């Protein structure tokens, strides 16, 4: 097929003449983006995780292992890893954090086994959807939350569609 | 009183005319090194955590939150914090994971509420306490483990004894 990958502000990663919504699936990683209020230290860390996704979870490898699934089909193949920053601040006194925030992206790699274009409007979370002339309209797709980051998967690579 | 805190290879810290031991607590991190062998993706991450201590575990904050513990000294305060970098490769494929490794190591901070010289031979793993002549020999402590880092505690500071 050919699809639209979209990273949303949520942490949310979904998939799209239609655009309708073939799969949208997340992490146990919240927000890609928090924040807070409450001499001092200062705890954090950034994590490199991944996530392999079909065209479905097979498996999830991170810094510690991997946790996997069951079924097969071979088959095609989806990689996905998430970045997240992460620091709070906190007291000497006593771990009572007068502070924290974490940022986080997605980036996206291929793994293998009629056109018109794709432009993102952030002001109004659009994923719009053009032709020919110019352009005109065919159709687009509206999040309830804003997009971070989105890229266009057709053949078996990835291109950027940028903001 | 006037002790001298080591930070070992295996991710333990001790402290010490004597150099008695007082007291020795570790962390759930493992050595301070690691490595393994079984177009690669790599998944990884680094964590800054700390740990309160006493002169006892009261707490240890790190960018997920606090666990704490109970009872009362006021008293006096430890800081303490654990730096572990940490990356694994693993293959697109499938998280198979081609190697691996990690490097830690441990800083010191110091929380309120006579004297010969502390050097470490880093080749027989020893702390040597001398005096004062020259010098001569007091005591000196072996570990049974190469010794990463070592600071000397006395008033309510810290300086790192050095390699």
């Amino acid at each position: 097929a050919s699809l639209v990958i979209i990273s949303t502000l949520d942490g949310r990663i979904a998939a799209l003449n239609d655009g309708k919504k073939q799969w949208d699936l997340d992490v146990g990683s919240g927000s890609l983006v928090s924040s807070s209020l409450s001499d001092v230290v200062l705890v954090g860390g950034k994590s490199l995780t991944t996530y392999g996704l079909s065209a479905k979870l097979r498996y999830i490898c991170s810094a510690l292992g991997c946790r996997r699934w069951d079924s097969d089909e071979e088959e095609d193949i989806l990689l996905l890893q998430r970045t997240q920053k992460t620091v709070r601040a906190v007291g000497p006194r006593s771990g009572s954090e007068k502070w924290n925030f974490s940022v986080g992206h997605f980036e996206l790699r291929y793994i293998p086994d009629l056109d018109t274009v794709i432009k993102v409007s952030v002001a109004d979370w659009k994923v719009m959807a053009f032709s020919r002339k110019g352009g005109r309209l065919e159709w687009e797709y509206q999040f309830c939350t804003p997009i971070a980051s989105a890229w266009l998967v057709r053949d078996g690579k990835v291109i950027p569609i940028s903001l």
